[PDB]
């Protein structure tokens, strides 16, 4: 049910591009890397193609455009969550701007458990969004868990049903392993896994 998705050429193709890419931008400069930060936040509570979307119509000002013109472009490509985003994207480059991958690079080298544990300083980033950027940037050992796909969890039968009244830092590594053994026995990362779950939801590869 799941391990025919895997083994499917044409979702295998797709995916090995997004892992290069991901591996690529490892090795690529600050400026990548605070613009896949940027992309995560802008996934909260939003889709991948909405967030894809505001992230082109923003383009390079997100490297320099005040608050309210990022706002204003955000609302203008039909964004709806222009007005918090915005302010965030200005928080967090105020913040991290400069020296993302310098900081946290090292610290993912060793540790991702660590290193994810660090970007929650950033607002607008928890749990979630951390381990999307980290995967984004070259680090596949991070699950990406929100209730939708714990819920995707349920349907494949991985594991029952269950009220998530709060999903806590444990919690969420509690399903992350779960994750990593699925993982694992399709022979790839969660990180990656990822990116196969997506495609049986919505017929897309993702990022």
């Amino acid at each position: 049910m799941l391990r025919s998705l895997v083994q499917n050429p044409k979702v295998r193709a797709r995916v090995l591009e997004r892992v290069d890419e991901f591996r690529l931008n490892n090795l690529s400069n600050e400026e990548v890397w605070f613009r896949e930060l940027t992309l995560c936040l802008l996934t909260a509570n939003s889709s991948f193609i909405s967030a894809y979307q505001a992230l082109n119509c923003l383009g390079q000002k997100i490297y320099y455009a005040n608050e309210e013109e990022i706002r204003n472009i955000l609302k203008s490509c039909k964004y709806r969550f222009y007005n918090l985003k915005a302010k965030y994207i200005i928080m967090a480059r105020e913040k991290v701007y400069g020296r993302l991958k310098e900081e946290i690079k090292p610290l993912a080298d060793e540790d991702q458990q660590l290193a994810r544990e660090r970007l929650l300083n950033i607002k607008g980033i928890g749990m979630q969004e951390a381990s999307h950027f980290l995967r984004n940037v070259g680090y596949f050992d991070l699950a990406i868990i929100d209730r939708h796909i714990i819920d995707f969890m349920r349907r494949i039968g991985a594991i029952g049903e269950t009220n998530v009244k709060q999903l806590s830092k444990s919690l969420y590594i509690s399903f992350e392993n779960i994750l990593k053994s699925i993982a694992s026995n399709l022979n790839m990362s969660v990180g990656i896994l990822d990116l196969f779950i997506w495609y049986k939801e919505t017929n897309t590869i993702v990022k």
